[PDB]
RNA sequence: GGUCACUCUGCUAUUUAACUUUACGUUGUAGCUCCCUUUCUCGAAAGAGAACCGUUGCUACAAUAAGGCCGGUGCCGCAACGCUCUGCCCCUAGGGGCAUCGUUU
DNA sequence: TAACTGGGCCTGTAAAGTTAAATAGCAGAGTGACC
DNA sequence: AGGCCCAGTTA
């Protein structure tokens, strides 16, 4: 099996591809061999550009929030029962309070003046616990500039200031006189923050109430009840706990199994100091010069004595005035800050055993330990658990009172302890590294294999580029595992593939430019091509990616020569760089498209034999049987995960009387004429005059609902004087998802179809009718297998099972009794008509390059297998797979 | 000497991953409230007055994935990656592919 | 009265913190490989 | 972009 490969691969954000070539003795390729292109599912939400895992993280966060709030209210009700406020006869079967009042603001205001019923008192407590305001929970240090206070902070601070004035005693009293004043309502509406309170003010109201209801003879003012309610109001789970920081740390440079040193460590701060000092060889007298040993020793230990050793103090300590020095800094801005030592010193001088002018002292190892503790942990529990019986209790209490460390450095404490004395002597960082670790300091151990392994867990930041590198490794290994190891493959990352979705939309080498790809390919196995000069080699060209990756591939296969040499020379500051060779300038255009030949309108060479024979008769001995008509390979998605749509709609009629409609309120600002036509009180004829008034108000502005119905400029009023901010509108709901089935009639649109199972049947008039059934994620969660085919009737035993498929799986095409074979790729399916969206070997821009097809009478639709760059086999399945 | 790349430090900008909360929004149920369909009752008429349902606004409460686990204030569940355990599909005992399998947990 | 077909509508959101990591720009120190 | 309905047309 003779083999030779310098093939060449070109990658992009939405596609990768490769084209093979036969090489000779030295750096010269003969005729090409084979090509194949894979496409991508861009790893980001298409329109927004958000990460796919970002929505998952937000869903997890809101799940946790909702669940913890529910359980906090449950604990509140259990405490209400225990402390004797309410008895078991006051709780229903679901644990809720019977006849619980719905006026907690008025009751919170009246509790300042009168006695409260146990029901009123329980309602007030539950209302204070459920709506508890915002907690600052940020670093207590600050300055005299707060410019970025947004809407939430502005509202909270304004309400707090209005509560600190001598007119309103409590937040509920202020809420009642803002309810009446201008808002008309109490809470926030339409994403506003004007009415939110600080949790400190709500805690103050809770304490003051408890005191007042102690004055007025409320029987339930127990200390246990007060402590429980205050704990339920104030307690929050910590943001960082345990190894949360440790699991997020990088790896030390030289020391293999050692964690990074904290930036606020003694050793690390002295290391930064010595780095600055020894690399400060910057004194310009017309020529630079280092600092002598006596100069360094004199200036070194001043940052401990004073607060900040700035450049002015440095000059005033030793130097002159004419050889200005102080390299490439062009005032004197602090030059160094011993922030860890100075911060510990001022914290201990605040309350502890310390004097202001006197210099403080502690074991350098203990300083290291406390820095590491405050960087790796934030809760007092974990910090004490790490520093108990390592430090004294009083100084530990002071440190927990006023110390907080955040950042880290790139090298461990062990390597730092080995390195910093060599810098104290005067040696440079690289000198110490070469002296200690023998100038190697990292062993690639280049286990060059034929197959390329994947990347590790902490691969890179960008998930789009992570997926790019993963599928690039896949496509490279697929060809290396069957065509031998390549000599000078190809490299090709587009300027847009690198990074910057937002800049990508602005455009419609500042990127993660192969820093993990170049290293990976160079170690575990090449030609570094440049997309700018990758269009160059003599040979637009149908920008729509039928084979748009193939040209980039064949030319990334040709970048190893003086072209790149004087390209680097032109990057340094050359006119001609042609490389015409092998007389395939138009043969490649013939092969990669299939039927291009400069004709631009001709039947595709969709057959192997036909393609080879026709190219043999086109512009002789360059024909190689190891080729097949090229078509793109789709990365398929078979994930069974997904979620239903977030919008909740009424479904009382849908389940009780089985009319296929949902009802949802629509704001008058986002309303349209069709919504008015689907008003609940209009289509049943309840409120015709209101409908006519709304229609007139909309038509007066020609459909501009944001301007016709605008608060504070054009409010709408019903007959009688009641405001209308939204109206219930009916929508057609053929299929849905029932939610909260125990306590309500609520539905949500299906969303996230995971797969489609297609059955085929005969016996109407000797013809084949196909029925297609959808399967969504919620059905997989509920473990059900549907039997209704999108418009069709039930699936009985008569219908024989034919197959099932997911997105991007290819199938076969009839389109009629007598037509062409038309292999295509699934994209979507229609829940109403059963239609299919499809795309063929053309890149398939979903906006315009779509194809629509209905499926009831197609006379042939078949499952297919479309593995690597071109390895298409026919797959057949006969056992209907279930869902769990 | 220039070009590129790499290690370390400082500052800046952007991006990514994890976690803690708040305020909304949506649906439902109550209560008060704006309209209003229908059906009745009292009326000899005029006129009143009730009731279900719909529904405007405000307040409260509930739900806010659907669902999996298992030796309670419990862990997961809209993502990515991979072939060590399984299935499917595929290709020649060997090898791939895709997962409903596993990992980040 | 049932399919086919082009058009077109609706889709969950903002704000406040604790962290870690990745890319790029500038300044400072060095290394190595090419031109 | 996914989901899928709407009004017209066609067999």
């Amino acid at each position: 099996n003779p083999i030779n490969y310098i093939l060449g691969l070109a990658i992009g954000i939405a596609s990768v591809g490769w084209a093979m070539v036969e090489i000779d003795e030295e750096e010269n390729p003969i005729r090409l061999i084979d090509l194949g292109v894979r496409v991508f599912e861009r790893a980001e939400v298409p329109k927004t550009g958000d990460s796919l895992a970002m929505a998952r993280r937000l869903a997890r966060s809101v799940r946790r929030l909702t669940r913890r709030r529910a359980h906090r209210l449950l604990r509140a009700r259990r405490l209400l029962k225990r402390e004797g406020v309410l008895q078991a006869a006051d709780f229903d079967e679901n644990g809720l309070i019977k006849s619980l009042p719905n006026t907690p603001w008025q009751l919170r205001a009246a509790a300042l003046d009168r006695k409260l019923t146990p029901l009123e008192w329980s309602a007030v407590l539950l209302h204070l616990i459920k709506h508890r305001g915002y907690l600052s929970q940020r670093k207590n240090e600050g300055e005299t500039a707060d410019k970025e206070l947004g809407a939430l902070l502005k509202g909270v601070a304004n309400n707090a200031h209005a509560l600190q004035t001598g007119d309103f005693r409590t937040p509920a009293e202020l809420a009642l006189n803002k309810f009446e004043k201008e808002s008309g309502h109490i809470r926030n509406q339409r994403g506003d923050y004007s009415h939110t309170f600080s949790r400190k003010d709500l805690q103050a109201e809770l304490i003051l109430l408890f005191e007042k209801q102690k004055e007025f003879g409320n029987p339930h003012v127990s200390g246990g009840l007060k402590e429980g309610i205050e704990t339920l109001l104030m307690t929050q789970r910590p943001a960082l706990s345990g190894d949360a920081v440790q699991k997020m740390l990088g790896h030390c440079t030289f020391e293999p199994a050692e964690p990074k040193a904290a930036k606020n460590t003694y050793t690390a701060e002295r290391f930064i100091w010595l780095t600055k000092l020894n690399n400060l060889r910057i004194l310009e007298q017309g020529s630079e010069r280092p600092l002598t040993d006596t100069e360094r020793a004199t200036l070194m230990d001043e940052p401990y004595r004073k607060s900040k050793l700035t450049y002015a103090q440095a000059r005033k300590l030793l130097g002159l005035e004419d050889t200005a020095f102080f390299k490439g800094l062009r005032e004197a801005s602090t030059l160094m800050e011993m922030k860890a030592y100075h911060a510990i010193s001022r914290a201990l001088e605040k309350e502890g055993l310390k004097d202001k002018k006197s210099p403080l002292n502690l074991s350098s190892e203990l300083q290291d330990e406390i820095g590491t503790a405050f960087s790796l942990f934030k809760t007092d529990e974990d910090i004490t658990g790490r520093l108990k019986d390592r430090v004294q209790p009083e100084i530990l209490e002071a440190l927990l009172k006023h110390i907080s460390f955040d950042k880290f450095v790139q090298i461990s404490l062990k390597a730092l302890r080995r390195i910093v004395p060599l810098m104290e002597q005067g040696k440079r960082y690289d000198e110490a590294c070469a002296e200690i670790y023998g100038d190697h300091y990292g062993k690639k151990n280049t286990e060059e294999k034929i197959y390329l392994p994947p990347i590790p867990a902490d691969e890179i930041r960008n998930p789009v580029v992570l997926r790019a590198l993963s599928q690039a490794r896949k496509v490279i290994n697929g060809v290396v595992r069957r065509y031998g190891s390549p000599a000078r493959i190809h490299i090709e990352t587009a300027r847009e593939v690198g990074k910057s979705f937002k800049d990508r939309k602005e455009i419609e080498d500042t990127r993660y430019v192969n820093r993990f790809l170049c290293q990976f390919v160079a170690d575990h196995i090449v030609f570094a091509s440049n997309g700018q000069i990758t269009n160059l080699l003599r040979g637009k060209v149908r920008a729509e990616n039928d084979r748009h990756h193939a040209l980039d591939a064949v030319v990334v296969a040709c970048s190893t020569v003086a072209m790149q040499q004087k390209i680097t020379r032109f990057v340094r500051y050359k006119t001609h760089f042609p490389q015409p060779w092998e007389f395939f300038a138009q043969e490649v255009m013939i092969r990669v498209f299939g039927k291009p030949d400069g004709k631009p309108e001709f039947e595709e060479a969709d057959t192997p034999e036909k393609l080879r024979t026709l190219l043999a008769e086109k512009l002789p001995e360059a024909v190689h049987e190891y080729v097949t008509p090229l078509f793109v390979s789709r990365a398929p998605n078979r994930k069974m995960s997904g979620a239903h749509k977030d919008t909740l709609r009424s479904a009382k009629r849908f389940v009780k009387h089985n009319e296929k409609i949902s009802v949802k309120r629509v704001w008058l600002t986002e309303i349209k004429l069709a919504d008015l036509e689907n008003m609940v009180n209009y289509k049943n004829g309840r409120e015709i005059e209101l409908y006519e008034a709304l229609k007139a108000r909309l038509e007066a502005y020609g459909g501009n609902a944001k301007q016709a119905f605008d608060p504070k400029d054009n409010p709408f009023y019903k007959k009688g004087g009641q405001l209308v901010k939204a109206v219930r509108v009916e929508k057609t709901q053929e299929s849905g998802v029932l939610l909260n089935k125990k306590n309500a009639y609520t539905i949500a649109d299906n969303g996230d179809m995971v797969r489609v199972d297609v059955f085929c049947k005969v016996d109407k008039k000797g013809k084949n009718q196909y029925f297609i059934v959808p399967i969504y994620a919620w059905q997989v969660a509920e473990n059900i297998l549907p039997d209704i085919d999108c418009k069709g009737y039930r699936i009985d035993d008569s219908y024989t099972f034919c197959f099932s498929l997911h997105k991007y799986d290819l199938i076969a095409f009839q389109k009629d009794e007598k037509s062409k074979v038309e292999f295509a790729y699934y994209i979507n399916c229609d829940s109403s008509n059963g239609r299919f969206y499809l795309a063929w070997h053309d890149k398939g821009s979903k906006e315009q390059q779509f194809r629509i097809s209905t499926q009831n009478l197609v006379l042939i639709q078949k499952y297919q297998v479309n593995e690597l760059g071109k390895e298409i086999r026919p797959c057949r399945l006969k056992k209907r797979p279930p869902v769990r």
